[PDB]
């Protein structure tokens, strides 16, 4: 089993109110569900990615990034979010990401396609 | 079948000579293999990540992004980056795509945990 | 003056203990010195930057950037940081911010020059 | 003199046609103007920021920032851009930067605040 394929499976929560919903694989897997609680955004979309199955043993945290293309069964939002950060384990475990949020645009707006952020997710509220 | 699956699966190339093997499915999945040319890394490692199978019809760019951990049977780099862009069809095909690449860290480095930069990816070269 | 220019000016500090002095012309003007509590850094730097001085007026942050290059008479990290960002008015007033910090490096290594990671900044602690 | 104070000196050229006109100070200070050939723009605005001047002599660039605030005489956009890059010397001088621009926001969509880009600068074009 991935060393923290235990730790990172199952619910998440951000400081938006989103819900992250993953399941860690033996092989380095990510697979689930994304719910945005902000944006143009309802219900749940498929997400996947990849976590360092076997990370330092030294207090590091392990690297992780996961993607959401924003069209479902109910919208389409032309845009998709790549999350990457480190989950770190414990009795406060944490997901500390960073995000790109690109849309498509023509190429006269590609300029402006892409916002940045922060997400912190947590196993509570 | 997606809009573009036929487009952007194939194999793609970056300015620092990496080379990025993708299948897009009807359902908006990307799976493949990306090879870097640079950086802790050696030979193919896993990546996943998804893309909007139903693009705007406007000479507007397809929103897709996806994740590689940098962990493989040779290598492990306690890394993962996410690539988060659009892909634009034609004879000069591209995607155009911004990135983040987080490395596992002590809490106390974490300021310090990702790196951001930006590839284009073309179908010659 | 600057609608904030009052808000804005003063003694600001970050979650990694750093500080932040800073004053804020009636012009659009930002002037101070920064202190780093991490990373390749000692004492205080030179910083300089920009903000709306007549911000919308809706509950609307006020936008605002500077920078910092890490040379001072004790240390040359061959490095400079931007903070971009908006400063929030009222009883627990602060400064969101994202940030890039850029080192000089080789071409072959300048896919690697530059972090990203984002300070929330206070007016006590 | 900065080491690279003759080199950074002048007027630039980015891939979207905008205009750079920057003065390099001995003692790191960067002032000038920028002029945008895109997004909610028009004519010049101030910049100001930071670069090493005294960097490493081994082929590596020159680390740098600024900052404009997208308010003149003509327009306001309520944002500021920061810029965070180096100087490369020689015969093809380049400014190779990424970007982040913030807006002022409501606390609600702050979430959106911020783009990232990539910006390239030239002598010519």
């Amino acid at each position: 089993m991935g060393r923290d394929e235990a730790g990172i499976t199952g619910t998440w929560y951000n400081q938006l109110g989103s819900t992250f919903i993953v399941t860690a694989g033996a092989d380095g897997a990510l697979t689930g569900t994304y719910e945005s609680a902000v944006g143009n955004a309802e219900s749940r979309y498929v997400l996947t990615g990849r976590y360092d199955s076997a990370p330092a043993t030294d207090g590091s945290g392990t690297a992780l990034g996961w993607t959401v293309a924003w069209k479902n069964n109910y919208r389409n939002a032309h845009s998709a979010t790549t999350w990457s950060g480190q989950y770190v384990g414990g009795a406060q475990a944490r997901i500390n990401t960073q995000w790109l949020l690109t849309e498509g645009t023509t190429e006269a707006n590609a300029w402006a396609s892409t916002l940045v952020g922060h997400d912190t997710f947590t196993k509570v509220k």
